[PDB]
């Protein structure tokens, strides 16, 4: 019921792990270290074979008995014979690291009992000693302990342990000289400038009012990075299913109209057109759909992860009108609920490196505005993704409104707001016959 | 030869195909949750595995053993004696699926199981209740575990996986050479080429002010549809009752005036036109209607589903006036309310395949706006209709505010909003004393 | 304990009085069915009374069994000697249409077991046999069971039923004197329509805020019902006692006011008419009140009991603000005592075959809301009372809210709930100076 919390099979297991395989010891040197073991023969045993390993690479069986032979030390520490059911066990694979980096936690957890032994002893233990005297000893020995604990990552670090990382990523882009993109592209070059291509850890935002072209715009995106993109997309349409999507995507990819698709009366050019673009999606086989109606966060985090081990790893993810996102514990409070989803999503994308598009409505408030232009306040709920996003870029169709404007044919995608980058209003022209959005070689802005 | 359904084998065969298979968990995830496993050591073992698969994958013989000591659950499933002879046991190759599904098979029996013998409990035991409560009880039961079940149809589909549907439906509509309607006619040419008819998924919206004519108008196509299709339709008058209902849609039908009708005043010309609609509707057992006040969206779902499966399956829907729709649970935010209203429409549509039309108010904000031609974002409360819709067409008859034009007794259909199509200012005309919209080959719309 | 329930009592009874009376043969045998029963003889007697009533009329003791001597099944069901029993037994009054009912409850109970029963045996006997066709099977036995139901009145209506009332209406619409009421009679013909007046087996619950003059319309009730019954009324005045309770009553009958009468400025005018109806009060005995403070509902039950042997059988009980009832067991827990209060009404109401007034308030869940008209939730306590009761009818004055109305005077009695019909919303008028609701004599509603 009550002992020193130590596990000895698995460190053995970790022995002969590191016996049969001669290249994976400084990763577990990371971790594991002499004295973090239980016993002293697993003490004795790991340590030769780290002075080895400064100087004898092969160190399997005999390597280690002569090196342990040589200053007289055989049968004093367990036994060659003994030796011998180490390294049969554990033909195990690379599964090492678990072993390694559990056995290191509870080589902590034994020195936290210790301690805790240590402090009362010192406190039964006056020795003429006041609160004072003792309490501070306390705070030292445990704020030493918790200040070093073999862990560099999780906490605050130095600078020049900043600018490694940062002149690495410029490393990594000035290594390859290439395009003004430093990320995924979109197929619209006014854009690309502006944003410098879709950025790999990010939450990308495309909102506007309901007959405007959202879904339109970001199937727009997905279809031309699975084109450009040799890497795999998603596409959680949560309103409307898939026999819709690919329907509007096919006019899209084939500039014909969707009754034309839908009821069947068109031309053999349209049809040739057609056979082109399928036999192009279904070589790249990029575009993979979720037509599911009210998922959670886990269910996207889930849904994606499953792609992004099997099929490589992925290029980005769009999901529509995320208001539909639920999260059935925040059922009650909706603005929560809200900043839950889009925190879940931000942490997603920071995950898997990838952006995430995460198309969102626009309150009644620009109707009673008489410019009609949307604000980043115009956003459907919660007022916190537009603090979590990294970019936003709005739709505005002026033809919806003003039947007499001079601006029809044309959309402009007001960037709204963007950290990494500057605000705008790019524009590109409209043809919703066959659900597309085009660039726009005109006046400039 | 009788015992509560499960096999052994096949279970612990999938734990250790996990155990030295650590790459497939997700098709394994996907399938088989704790709760399905029959005995307590396997479900411990597959809640460890699942929270070890999330962060760390290299599981296979004391990895989980030490996350179990972090429990301190030693031999209380088992023991690392047994677990390591399953370990041993189970070399087994791609039959991971199969064992799991005959797993998860059994588990699903076991419940029916438990369903079944609970009924039985409370059946024996009365429990002070009346049997109106108890079949709803049943019923509730039984399709709970089924929908909880049968959304069985998930995860990220494949590319080809949809285009073998799209391709297949486009096949469909032109393996049927005919007019350019796809669904359910509505009786207006004018209107039949915008929309392709009434489709079989959507939510249709007409709305005006009350002194417009919409329940005319839905009244019109619910006819049209009950005479054109060999198939059922519902109405759910929530505001009036059928008394009206039916006296109203025998003057659409018969071009006679509705006072003619109440007050006996008619003659046998018009009663041949009456006798003649009369037969024609009962022969078919086709029009269905609810004059209830105030259902909800859950008891709308049961009902129409009742008729469906019942007669074949159930062709339109028309649903006067939503607001009285309530929900009690959000009866102090009528904005959310709206909003689980759409979307449990939306959601019946896609359910059963059908249209759903939906009456709907509008906002006293254009009467003082100089034009009055009604635009989406005037519809009386929550936004969320718009959002969750798929064709939106409003009413405009200019008679009403303006008298010095020629458009009068003439009822224009403005089409607002529409995702598959585009928009419109569709014209019909109006004969108000038997409460009908007509065409109208009239100039240019 | 443990069996399978059934009615053999009553059912017996309900056989005698098939005997004793050939008349009451068409409504019983809407719900009664000779599937309906329990054991062989009763299907049998049943049966035979069934082909005899369609075309041999006299069946009460003897011709019973001489068709049953026509098909030679003597001694099968018994003999003569176990029928003079039955013939002998149930000299009980009209009260058979309960009887009925309950076992055609029962019946439907049993079949429900003996399906719960089926589904167990399929469950653990697949017979080589996918769970598709197992659930199935399953939920396809569920929906024929409350498919066919021989309930045609709680939901839509096939267009034959819809045409049945709009057909009559323009032939049989003599019927303007529908008094078509089975009870006690509420005293507003406006009212008693939709209620079908107080059904004697059910729970009333008349509940509003405490301006707005609920106990006078439960007073007005008793007042009614102890002139038009000959039958003696309860009253458990938990709030205030006798003395008002009556001063109250007197001047809703004689149309003067509560103050005059507590302070002497009336005259000859008002002296008749308090003379009178006073006489009447007297001439009956009728009603007794009861004003206690803290009942249990065992002493409702008591001191309904010592009045219901003494004086025929009571016709009403008057229970004002509920809430006060206490239990000492669940003095601590809220809930759970007002569950038990409202279970053991009910009860009571099953017992004596009564029906049971019993008031409620409503919380301050309206009051933050602009509607102020209230529904089933805003119900005080547990959300249990709005389940053991087959009614439930709200009140709403604006008046007391708004001063500057137009529906001053007035009083709907929303109805909330029913059982056994539909709901409503009746329109009063109010005229507290002398503390009555009268009929309405104005527009639609
Ligand atoms: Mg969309
Ligand atoms: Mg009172």
């Amino acid at each position: 019921l009550k002992v020193p919390p130590h596990s000895i099979e698995a460190e053995q297991s970790v022995l002969g792990g590191l016996m049969l395989d001669n290249e994976r010891w400084d990763d577990v040197a990371e971790r594991v270290v002499a004295d973090d073991f239980y016993t002293r023969p697993h003490r004795h045993i790991f340590t030769e074979m780290a002075r080895l390993q400064e100087s004898g690479s092969p160190i399997d069986l005999i390597t280690l008995a002569e090196s342990l032979e040589r200053q007289g030390q055989l049968d004093s520490v367990g036994g060659f014979a003994y030796l011998a059911e180490l390294s049969k066990n554990t033909p195990s694979a690379a599964n090492i690291s678990a072993y390694a980096d559990i056995v290191r936690e509870r080589a902590v957890v034994r020195e936290m009992i210790s301690v805790a032994n240590e402090i009362a002893e010192a406190g039964f233990d006056p020795q003429g000693r006041t609160s004072e005297d003792l309490l501070d000893l306390a705070e030292s020995r445990v704020f030493k302990i918790a200040e070093s604990r073999a862990n560099k990552d999780e906490g605050p670090k130095n600078i020049a342990d900043v600018l490694d990382a940062t002149v690495a990523r410029i490393e990594q882009l000035f290594q390859q000289p290439h395009d003004g993109v430093t990320g995924v592209n979109t197929g619209y070059d006014d854009l690309n400038k502006k944003t410098a291509g879709l950025q790999p850890s990010d939450l990308i935002i495309v909102a506007a009012r309901p007959s405007m072209g959202k879904t339109t715009f970001a199937m727009n995106l997905v279809e031309n990075a699975a084109m450009l993109q040799d890497k795999p997309v998603l596409i959680f349409s949560l309103e409307m299913p898939s026999e819709q999507i690919m329907m509007r995507s096919l006019a899209s990819l084939s500039r014909v109209d969707q009754t034309k698709i839908r009821t069947g009366q068109l031309d053999d050019e349209d049809w040739a057109r057609i056979s082109g673009t399928m036999g192009i999606l279904l070589e790249k086989r990029n575009i993979y759909i979720d037509d599911s109606s009210g998922l959670t966060p886990t269910e996207v985090r889930s849904r994606a992860r499953r792609i992004a081990r099997e099929h490589g790893g992925i290029g980005l993810i769009m999901i529509d009108y995320l208001q539909l996102m639920r999260v059935p514990a925040l059922s009650d409070n909706r603005t929560l609920e809200i900043a839950e989803i889009s925190r879940s999503l931000k942490a997603l994308a920071k995950e898997l490196n990838v952006p995430v598009v995460a198309l969102s409505q626009l309150n009644r408030s620009l109707e009673q505005r008489a410019d009609k232009r949307p604000v980043n306040s115009d956003l459907r709920e919660s007022g916190s993704i537009e603090q979590d996003a990294d970019l936003i870029m709005f739709i505005y169709r002026d033809e919806v409104y003003h039947e007499n404007s001079d601006l029809k044919g044309i959309a402009e995608i007001i960037i709204g707001k963007q950290r990494n980058g500057p605000i705008g209003t790019v524009r590109l022209t409209f043809n919703g016959q066959w659900s597309r959005f085009d660039n726009y070689a005109g006046p400039q802005y």
